[PDB]
């Protein structure tokens, strides 16, 4: 019984997906970015030039100070604040209210985004990576412990159609939101949502790297990062192959770094020259894997043309990483992703809001046979 949570996510392209939440008594409404890459629930609690509203602890009668400070650094951005607890609910989520830890953000650096329409972050990953330490219970843990909500959620992130939308199904799977079968990959370790990539193909050709390189030093599923982020060695190989496949057209080197945009006359984007990327994930049974296939419509993110919006302009949404693979929003978009915490696995299926290429199609396909998959995890 999940129809009430369908379409409960909003956002702007490249600025994250948010869900509406309320904090305190009486309830204060805030838009909260959904981040499977972290584990702290934090909200702006002091004025900031990019915040249209913030959490006012003095107006909540159920607020409780924990008299302990907190700091969270991310790959990009950081904030510091004061810890406390309060009553939290999700208007378009389960009909429950829980007491959860809340970090009241008092100072921040490159965290809030001008005009994003969100004021806080909901870290949905595990306690192991919560700050200041893993004794700070994350929100979803509190939700499961205090109510009957099952220990899982799913994310259906939909692309354009600059507005963006989607669904966060709290406590289950909504079968009307995907087609075909769900394919599951083990959660390697409960800290980030860590997975193991066992093979990479571009336009059907194996990159033929040591599969440890794909997971160096980890691979995570992260709704709070836009791009697909790849370790240096993998990024270089992927860009070389993508450049070769599209070499009939000229792009500035700044394009391949995410610095400059590429444009084409409206409706003439040469999709056919950009390859499909297949990520093979470790499966549920011995020597078995499955693949998810990414179309160029996912890793060429449309950007609104600031000048004369007569052209279709895009940014390369694959970037280099020094902290492992990050399967960001552009990978998740077009798939229905099940964070099955109870069974320690992540499921993928083709989304009902999938990308529409005229001759190619995003897919989740299996089974494949893959020997020695555990050797692909980095130690
Ligand atoms: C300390 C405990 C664990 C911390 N976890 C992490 O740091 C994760 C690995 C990352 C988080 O998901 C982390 C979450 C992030 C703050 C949410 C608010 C800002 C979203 C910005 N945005 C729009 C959607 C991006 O696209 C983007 C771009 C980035 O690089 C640009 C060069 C980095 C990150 C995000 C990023 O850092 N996103």
């Amino acid at each position: 019984s999940f129809v009430e949570m369908v379409d409960n996510l909003r956002g702007k392209s490249g600025q994250g997906y948010y869900v509406e939440m309320t904090v305190g008594s009486p309830p204060q409404t805030l838009n909260i970015l959904v981040d499977t890459g972290s584990s702290n629930f934090a909200v702006g609690a002091a004025p900031h030039p990019f915040l249209h509203r913030y959490y006012q602890r003095q107006l909540s009668s159920t607020y409780r100070d924990l008299r302990k400070g907190v700091y969270v650094p991310y790959t990009q951005g950081k904030w510091e604040g004061e810890l406390g607890t309060d009553l939290v609910s999700i208007p378009h989520g389960p009909n429950v209210t829980v007491r959860a830890n809340i970090a009241a953000i008092t100072e921040s650096d490159k965290f809030f985004i001008n005009g994003s329409n969100w004021e806080g972050i909901l870290g949905l990953a595990y306690a192991e990576i919560a700050r200041p330490d893993d004794s700070l219970e994350p929100f979803f843990d509190s939700l499961v412990k205090q109510t009957h909500v099952p220990n899982l959620f799913s994310l259906q992130l939909c692309g354009a159609g600059a507005s963006v939308g989607g669904s966060m199904i709290i406590g289950g799977i909504d079968h009307s939101l995907y087609t075909g079968s769900l394919w599951y990959t083990p959660i390697r370790r409960e800290w980030y949502y860590e997975v193991i990539i066992v093979r990479v193909e571009i336009n059907g050709q194996d990159l033929k790297m040591d599969c440890k390189e794909y997971n160096y030093d980890k691979s995570i599923v992260d709704s709070g990062t836009t791009n697909l982020r790849l370790p240096k060695k993998v990024f270089e190989a992927a860009v070389k192959s993508i450049k070769a496949a599209s070499s009939t057209e000229k792009f500035p080197d700044g394009f391949w770094l995410g610095e400059q945009l590429v444009c084409w006359q409206a409706g003439t984007t040469p999709w056919n020259i950009f390859p499909v990327i297949s990520l093979y994930l470790m499966g549920e049974v011995t020597n078995q894997s499955f693949r998810i296939t990414i179309l160029p419509q996912q890793y060429l993110r449309p950007v609104e043309d600031v000048a004369t919006s007569q052209d279709d302009c895009y940014k390369f949404a694959i970037s280099q990483s020094s902290t492992g693979t990050v399967m960001g929003a552009v990978i998740m978009e077009g798939f229905y992703v099940v964070f099955d915490r109870a069974r320690k696995r992540i499921g993928f299926a083709v989304s009902a809001c999938h990308v529409h290429d005229e001759f190619r199609t995003a897919a989740v396909e299996g089974p494949f046979v893959t020997l020695d998959m555990e050797d692909c995890g980095y130690n």
